[PDB]
């Protein structure tokens, strides 16, 4: 750590504080996150891709763990809050979604899941790029109910299989989270802002219909499934994400399929017609 000068506190992450810091040597500006785990994290150093925030180094000393990351200037949560009045233009939403799917496709091809995607871990730059932060940390350290600062870990983007107690969820969980984020960028409101596990599940059910054996073979056997769940009818996506076009609604619908085995993969999503006219606009960032 004596190699880094702290510039400012960025925030409190899931596992520890995150600081903007300067390498007293290279003068490089980085993000420093103050946190079997060592081996898992160490593997992440080679999982490099333009849409994945680079893990520069791991420092383990005095039994304390610091992760040194590539620094980006803003996160998607802040960008969305800042774009509230007018919304993020569709072409930028499309570019972001396309880039995030590329990041997922890459990680998923290596059998590495993120597991806790949310706007706070999607970082953006002035060039129009967006990158996934904290990839792989959930498997390395787990996902707590509350952060080290006691802040509640959001449930809003959690896939239904996780909520229903699946022990061995798949890469499909990240596709669900990203679909939730896609909807939120379009409508300027979180899709399923649950404030407890059952509220999160019931919010999903009220919009997508209570899952049954027809749409999700095996659902009724899942550990936390209860036959006493209320049976709500599915809503049309035209009501859920106006004014998204049919291509976007079609893709969203596939990213939010209940059955994880049938939910679209990141690779398949990249080929969806919605991306026919994708471009890479520059966001307006006031740093
Ligand atoms: F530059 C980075 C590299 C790796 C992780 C986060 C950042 C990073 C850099 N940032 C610069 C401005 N805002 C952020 C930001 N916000 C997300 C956030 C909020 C609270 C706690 N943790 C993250 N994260």
């Amino acid at each position: 750590m004596e190699n880094f000068q702290k510039v400012e506190k960025i925030g409190e992450g899931t596992y520890g504080v995150v600081y903007k810091a300067r390498n007293k040597l290279t003068g490089e500006v980085v993000a420093l996150k103050k946190i079997t785990a060592i081996r898992e994290i160490s593997l992440l150093k080679e999982l490099n891709h333009p849409n994945i925030v680079k893990l520069l180094d791991v420092i383990h000393t005095e039994n304390k763990l610091y992760l040194v990351f590539e620094f980006l200037h803003q996160d998607l949560k802040k960008f969305m809050d800042a774009s509230a009045l007018t919304g993020i233009p569709l072409p930028l939403i499309k570019s972001y979604l396309f880039q995030l799917l590329q990041g997922l496709a890459f990680c998923h091809s290596h059998r590495v899941l993120h597991r806790d995607l949310k706007p706070q871990n999607l970082l953006i730059n002035t060039e129009g790029a967006i990158k996934l932060a904290d990839f792989g940390l959930a498997r390395a350290f787990g996902v707590p109910v509350r952060t080290y600062t006691h802040e509640v870990v959001t449930l809003w983007y959690r896939a239904p299989e996780i909520l229903l107690g699946c022990k061995y969820y798949s890469t499909a969980v990240d596709i669900w989270s990203l679909g939730c984020i896609f909807a939120e960028m379009v409508t300027r409101r979180a899709l399923f802002p649950g404030d407890s596990e059952i509220d999160q599940l019931f919010r999903i059910f009220r919009t997508l219909g209570t899952p049954d054996e027809v749409v999700w073979p095996g659902v009724t056997s899942m550990p936390d499934y209860k036959p006493s769940f209320p049976k709500w009818a599915r809503q049309d996506f035209s009501k859920v994400v106006p004014p998204l076009d049919e291509d976007g609604r079609s893709l969203l619908s596939q990213m939010l399929h209940y059955d994880p085995n049938k939910r679209i993969s990141a690779k398949a999503a990249l080929a969806h017609p919605f991306f026919q006219d994708v471009t890479k606009p520059v966001p307006h960032l006031r740093l």
